[PDB]
Formats: C-alpha cells, structure tokens, sequence
C-alpha cells in the first residue's frame, strides 16, 4: 500500500522541480493544478481536487458531511482531496478576531478548523492561518504572522490528537509575512521547527500584482524545506503558474470562474467567447487542445449556447478550461523532466502574450 | 442506403403502435421522445433532436447557420433533426397576422418558414400553421383552421420546390380545429388530400388540461392516416405521454425546463431536489434509473450543488431527466412489442401517482 505521505523529486531545472506525492488514496504528479471539485465532473485528468471548507461548514455543516460518509463518498471522488482551513474565506466573504480564533456571522479556531477538515475527510489539511491584508505595514505584518505561527502550532497539535487524521492525512503549514523578507524568514523558521508534511506560501494573490508576487517568491520559496512540496495559495493565471514553477512552486489551486463568465483559456491567451467575432468562427476553442469540447464543437457553437443562456455553454467552457490547465501542467512536468522547461516558458510567454 | 422516409409498424396493442422511421441520417424508434438539442450533450439515447427555429432565425439567423454548414455540423449531431415552423413561437414569445403570414418584432410566411428550415438543414420539417388559442369559439377555430390548411398547401409547394429538401427531408402536416370534432375531421381531410410524410396533432397543450386533451385525441388521432407517424406537439409530462401513446401517438417533443428549476422525474413522480428533505438522502435521483448520474451521485449531493448555485447541479439534473424520458420511451416500446403495454400503463400510473 502507498504511504500516508511521500514526496519524491524526479527531475529539476533551475529552481523548478517535477515529481510525485504518494498518499493512501493516490499519486499526485507535480507541479500540480488542483481544481474545485464541484465545478464539473472532474475525472481522474486531475490527481487531487479541492473541497470548499467554508461553504461546507455552513451548508450542510461538517457534522452532516461526516454523517453522509465524508467528502469522498459525498462527491463520488476516491482520490486525494485538499481543504483550506477556512479563515481566508471567512475574512473575505463573511467578523471578530482574537487570539482564540475568528468569530463571524460561528467561532473558527485552529482546533475547530482541523476538526472540520477531519469530519470532511480530506487528505491534505491546511493549518489555520491569517492571510494578512495587502498592503500591510511591517508592524502589522509581523503581529499577524506571529499569530499565524502560534495558530500553526495549535493546528499541528490538534491534527496529531486525532488518530485517524494523523495516520491517514497530511498537514501543510502556511508561511506568512506579507512582502517582507525578514518576516518570511521568521515564518519559514517557525514552520520548520514545528514540522509539516508540506509548506504553503500564503498571503499572496491579495492584490499585489505579478511583479511583486514574483519578487516575494524569489526570496520566500528557498526558505522552505527543499525536500517538501511547496503550495502557492490562490495562484493563478497560466503565466503566474509558469513563473511560480520557475521559482520552485509545486502545487496550485480562475478556470471555473472564467468558464461561467465567457472566458476561455488558449495557448494564444484568453478569449471572451461571447464577443461577436466568434459568432462564425469554426475553429475549436484552442487549436491544439485535446479536450472533448475541442474535439467536437466550434467557437461559433459555444458562443451561440452562451449567448442563448444555455447552461450547456458554460459547462463546455468550464470543461475546456479545466482540461487546458491540466494540459499546461502536463507540458510543464514533461519539459522539466526533459530539461527544456526554460525554453518552454519562453515559448509559452511569446505566444500567450502575442494574442 | 436508407430511404428518404419510411415508417413501419412492428407491433400494435389497442391504438398503441411501435415501429421505426427510416431516414437518410438514421433510424428513429417509435414511440419517440425528441429532446432539445441544446439542453445537454445528447448522445445517440435519442434518435432525433429538436432544433429551435425561432431562436435560430433571430440569432444568428438561418442564412448564417447555412454559412456555417447547417445545424448538423453546427451542433455536432449527424442524426435526424426536427424543426418547428416558427409561428407557434412567434405568437407565444414575440405581432400582426394576415393571409400572407405573421409579421412580428420580420415577416414569417409558409414559404419563408420552409426556406428557413431548409437553410437550417433539418430532416423533419413542419408545415407553417397557426396554433389556435384556447379557448376558441367554433367560428374562430374554423377560420383559424381554414387558414392553417391553406398555409399547409403553401408549405407543401414550397418544400417541393427545393430539390435538396424534397429529396432528403420529410414534411409533416399539422392538424388544427381546437377541441371540435367536425373541424378536426375537416383538417385531417385537407391534410390527407395535400399529402404529407407524417401528421402532427397541433393546437393542444395550450391550457386545456389532460382530460380535455385526451378527449380530443380520442377522436382526432383516428382521423389521421394510420400508416403514417402521428406527432403530438408540446406534450408533455410522463403521464401525458403514456396516455397519448394509448391513443395512437408516435412522437413527442419539460425535462429541460424542470432540470434547470430543481425538478427531477422519477418512477415515483417528480421531486423538487432543492427541498430540505433531500439534504441527507443517499439514494440516487431514481432507484431504477440506469443513467450516469444515478450510477454515481446521491440526491444529497445534487441537492447540495443546486443549493450552492453550481451549474453542475442543473446539468446533472437535466442529464438525468433526459435519460429518464428515454427509459420511459424504451419501456413503452418494449411493452407494446411484447403485448403488455396496457399492464405497463396501469402499473406506471399506480406508482407514479402514489408518490
Ligand atoms: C476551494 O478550495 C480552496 C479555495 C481557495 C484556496 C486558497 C485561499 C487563499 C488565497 N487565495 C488567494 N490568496 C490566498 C491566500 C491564502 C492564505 O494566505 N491562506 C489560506 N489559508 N488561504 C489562502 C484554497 C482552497
Ligand atoms: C425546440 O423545438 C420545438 C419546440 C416546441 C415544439 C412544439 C410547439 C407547439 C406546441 N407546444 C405546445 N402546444 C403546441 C402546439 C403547436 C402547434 O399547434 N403548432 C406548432 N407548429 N407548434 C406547436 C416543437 C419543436
Ligand atoms: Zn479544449
Ligand atoms: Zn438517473
């Protein structure tokens, strides 16, 4: 049987890595994109899907999901599932913060977050953190990061207390520190002292823009343990993914939101399929994409469906977008393994931004 | 190669018939349900799908559909397609009527309706008729039916003038006459004198209710040629279909509308999946249904998706509903062929209405 958790790096190019995470429910090829499980009928394709902790804890509630057999049974997905810890979502969508946790309209603490994720049955559990708002002053970023590190220890202890969770799931710690190198270093040191199965870069994709995000990744990723997976939370567009892989990121969580609003991803950049220019375009959404939508239907027909208000149009767009992202990740993995990722990144950008 | 059109009756029970329509693009098993082609990725499953003449003539226009290669190429469907003549839809959704045709906000005549259906490339073409409003006085029903019969002759002549259409498609005439036996007879006589490949019962499913609809079918269907298919337009719920088959109907055009509004069809009657009673129900939508949704997911999960606003929920509901209707038609065909349709209809009603 597969181990609870084992990350192996098969090949490297610069800071980029490709490899595998083995878990009891399956193997995850990295760099990996992790789609939302409810977006479409995701097929095994993705190696791991996201569960929506924040939504599930409100409807139907984590206790009810456990009564129904856990998220794997509920969603019909027998492979790994990753869940976020819920605080990012509470702070973005719902609040009163304290050292105990976050109260909102009802108290979410590290201990409760870990128990919710246990009741959902997820395989990769995120520590309960605070995503510091951007911009943040050095003092506020430090105080926030320090609280997150105390919460990371409480998350570790709560996870270790639940035998089924400790023996079958994995726990990731989340680095904070805003855009400040010294705080990112203190956060990395604190997380490594606690010890986690993987390490996330939190506190980005919060409005800072790509140049600043890449600058922060430049110094932040090397601070994390090299032999553990690196998960960049909340990122992102295809070009953000490529640049983050170039900086040592292994896992990523737009393709669903875009698919419901008329935006399709292609190797020549995004297109808004509702635009009249596509009304007579017989080409598939993307000229090279191998997905079932591009094998069968034209831009003109998908344009027609979406303009007519047919839900089928949005579903076909979403299926194409998820498949496009998975083809992107496969090309990334293959190019790193083959030692041609630098060339791939250059070729990708030249075509994606030529439009 | 298959003929342009050939209807064969394989078995009968009372007024019910089962058989096949052969056309160049495929065989249609009857009694048949014909789903909307844009509702989901319909697989061959249905033998024939509906094209939406009224929508297509406005967006992108019939000329544009022809430029794109016709509806078969546009929709990715190589089997038969049926199109309505457009007047029902103009009168229900858009008007100024005259002997020439209907002007609306732009002139739809028998000749233009036939040419639109030619440009769309459909295989079964409906004559351009007037669906008389309900209720109608005898005088108004007569005047309306008489105009429809003049329009039926003009439709016949326009269809016969287009070589590609006359040689490769089929034309159905539409009986009118409201609820009046003498007018239904005059309409049937006029249509049979013109001569059509199939005959539709029009002017029903316009608010009259099931008892009255069945009463009209009781005398109206026997007036049509026995050796030609009988298409009841606009019907209907599963129980309407069963009772109409008992009265000699072979083809039918709710499952898509219901699927987008939370209603699922089951052998125990319809259910509204959004209701809280389904939040913990681990059974599939229907206990016997063989569709892909019922093989994989529970009522509880589909309830969750729809309540969360996920388009996936509505798509799974729609796929189940279309599959349910096709299983209904298969059971109807098998039971007629086996001489147990009367028993099937009795068993169906007892369970469907017990709920
Ligand atoms: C549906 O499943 C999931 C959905 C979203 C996410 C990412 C959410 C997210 C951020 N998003 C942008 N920046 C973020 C930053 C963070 C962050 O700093 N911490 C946490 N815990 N989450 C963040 C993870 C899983
Ligand atoms: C999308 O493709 C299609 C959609 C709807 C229909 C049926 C429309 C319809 C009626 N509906 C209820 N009563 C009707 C009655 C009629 C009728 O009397 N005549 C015509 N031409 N149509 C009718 C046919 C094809
Ligand atoms: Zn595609
Ligand atoms: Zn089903």
């Amino acid at each position: 049987d597969r181990p609870r958790f084992s990350f192996s790096i098969a090949a490297r190019e610069g800071k980029a890595r490709t490899g595998t995470i083995e878990m009891k429910r399956g193997v995850i090829r990295t760099p990996a994109f992790m789609p939302v499980g409810t977006a479409a009928t995701v097929k095994a394709g993705a190696d791991i899907i996201l569960g929506n902790t924040y939504h599930l804890m409100l409807r139907p509630g984590a206790e009810r999901i456990a009564k129904l057999g856990g998220l794997h049974s509920f969603m019909g997905w027998d492979r790994p599932i990753l869940t976020d810890s819920g605080g990012y979502q509470v702070m973005s969508l719902s609040t009163k913060q304290s050292e105990e946790g976050v109260t909102f309209k009802h108290m979410l603490s590290p201990e409760r977050s870990i128990e919710i994720q246990h009741l959902l049955g997820s395989d990769i559990v995120m520590a309960f953190d605070e995503c510091t708002p951007y911009p943040a002053t050095p003092s506020r970023a430090a105080s926030s990061m320090e609280r997150s590190m105390r919460w990371a220890k409480r998350s570790r202890d709560a996870f270790d207390s639940r035998k089924e969770q400790a023996e079958n799931a994995a726990l990731f710690g989340i680095q904070q520190g805003s855009v400040f190198e010294n705080l990112r270093q203190q956060s990395a040191d604190a997380l490594a002292e606690i010890g986690f199965d993987g390490y996330a870069v939190g506190g980005l994709a919060v409005g800072e823009g790509q140049d600043e995000m890449f600058r922060v990744l430049d110094f932040s990723v090397p601070m994390l343990p090299d032999d553990k997976p690196h998960y960049l939370m909340g990122v992102g567009k295809p070009d953000d993914i490529v640049g983050a892989v170039e900086r040592g990121i292994d896992m990523f969580d737009l393709p669903t939101r875009s698919g419901r609003n008329g935006q399709a991803f292609t190797w020549d950049g995004p297109i808004n399929i509702r635009n009249a220019r596509f009304s007579e375009d017989l080409k598939p959404l993307d000229s090279e994409c191998h997905c079932a939508v591009c094998q069968k239907w034209s831009r003109a027909y998908i344009h027609h469906l979406i303009r007519a208000g047919e839900i089928l149009g949005a579903m076909l767009m979403t299926e194409h977008n998820i498949a496009f992202y998975q083809q992107l990740m496969q090309k990334i993995r293959d190019s790193i393994s083959e030692g041609r990722f630098s060339q791939f990144a250059q070729d990708f950008r030249a075509r994606y931004f030529a439009r």
